């Protein structure tokens, strides 16, 4: 499973679940992003990036548009301890497109 | 299966099959679009949109370019009675790219 | 400038002014689209396309996203009687991006 | 031009000059971004956003890719006190494409 | 298996394996491209295009950016003797995005 | 303007005129590409790239789609001896979109 002390693994898992909850509160399919976050297997990387990745439930549109998960350069930091990072910028484009259309419809 | 009276289901199914036939007459892979159309599970939504979704076999290039299946806002109307709508704009981009290259080659 | 009979020219000019007013009611910069519409120099082409190009005030986002001005193929019909048609799909991407951001902000 | 108290204007002007210098240290054409920054006419808006917009010289590629100037939603806050904000996301795509090619060549 | 004489099949297979090796030396996931190349089932098409498809291990960034696998028109020549060509331009966009970010990070 | 020996300048100027004529034979607006070609100010750079840039009249669509003028990395070689190279990939997208629509219409 996730690498790190028992304290770090406990902390990292609560960070990931909090983020997955934020993404799932949007109301459109985010399964690909939730699976990516749950695949991150290094507690120290999760903890160090807990604030940088944070998704703000106030202002969903801006949170989606400005998320560092949009950035391939940012996602390199997960390249050795995650699954599916190569597709995550594409996934955010789709999610932004779907959520934007839901709001505008 | 599809929701609606027996008359509406019969009518909706003939609409969908007519559209699937139009898409399949293009001559490039359209399986993703055919599966999406066949997943629409509300006869009343199919009937109401039978003219808006219609694919004209005269002028395939323009039919592809102008199809409302290109539009995430339009596709919201299928969000609760279909499968795979989030990917359909992407699918049309690919199909347009493939068919255009076939014609130009 | 505008070619056509006196009645066609008068009708076409009024169609264009109506369309420009619809685009300018959005509330974001549409000067490039307004200039393109006012550059169309063939009354018959304007008249024949008066319904295909019509911009509906009732649903601005969908009017923008579904407008045939998004389509290079559609715009070919103005190629011999307008200025700036090559840039209009780009202009619509920009306007859609600006107006979408304004609504979501 | 710039609205605000004398101290706010002086602080805002120095913030903008600092940001322009950071962008101009990249070594590719950034004239459009420099012009946009120098067009912002509200000292309070500059001051309040001085950290959100700040361009870090230490990692140019990531600064470009993560800049909030990429975001139409973020730029809405300059819509009433600047010139050219509608084109700035496009400008950043171009600059990113040019600077990336220069580094990789 | 692959169509052609025993000599042509031997030659074509060595061409494909040499290309797959070049793509795999990049150091990012290229499985989709390797599978596409290994799906090409006509030795004569592989042999005729051995130089056009060649990936230069000197200058990986330019080889990726300039590869004819980016071009749907070029890929039409494999439409009847390959699997997955419709997705290959998309795959190159992703690979370019991933490798570029790895280098820039 | 153009640097080089008298023979190199004469050869380079004739190469550029040949290329401009090839681009202008397409029949859509290529003024921006023509201006860029005529802005190249180093005879040796033109001569060394005369075959890499050459535009073939026999297959216009593929010449457009495969042109190295699509590539920011390739264009870096003109960065110190031309005007407008940063916009040329965008220009080629536009020209490809216009010419494609003209053929398909």
């Amino acid at each position: 499973g996730m690498i790190g002390s028992e304290k770090q693994v406990n902390w990292a898992k609560s960070i990931i679940e909090k983020e997955v909850e934020a993404w799932e509160a949007i109301g459109v399919d985010v399964r690909e992003v939730a699976a990516f976050l749950r695949s991150i297997s290094d507690a120290r990387v999760i903890i160090d990036n807990r604030n940088l990745i944070h998704f703000q439930s106030s202002g969903i549109s801006y949170s989606l548009e400005s998320s560092p998960l949009n950035s391939p350069i940012f996602l390199r930091r997960f390249s050795a301890c995650s699954v599916g990072f190569e597709e995550i910028p594409t996934a955010l484009q789709r999610i932004r497109s779907v959520y934007t259309a839901k709001l505008l419809e």
